[PDB]
């Protein structure tokens, strides 16, 4: 869509966090959520997990009413919406100094 544009000093390895996105349907939320992760699509690896699936029924069974869920670095970052503010926060500091 857009190659994007945003360069700044960093001086650090290259590796973004894996955001576990759990969408479902019918759910006009998981829809918007994503849209909320548009400016953050490159901010990390948006892992869209289909909870509507049987093999993933577990994810759903655990998060059938607490979606959409968002796990940053394999840790529930936020659910029931997409509080960018929260996301961004984590984004800034997640991995940390030498870790992984």
């Amino acid at each position: 869509g857009s190659s994007g544009s945003s360069g700044n000093l960093s001086a650090s390895n290259r590796a973004l966090p894996v955001l576990t996105l759990f969408t479902k349907a019918p759910c006009p939320l998981c829809d918007e959520a994503k849209e909320v992760l548009q400016p953050y699509k490159d901010r990390f690896i948006l892992q869209e997990v289909d909870i509507t699936l049987p093999e993933n029924s577990t994810w759903y069974e655990r998060y059938k009413f607490d979606i959409p869920v968002f796990h940053l670095n394999g840790q529930f970052l936020m659910m029931h919406r997409v509080n960018t503010s929260k996301l961004e926060k984590q984004l800034r500091k997640l991995s940390g100094p030498s870790s992984g």
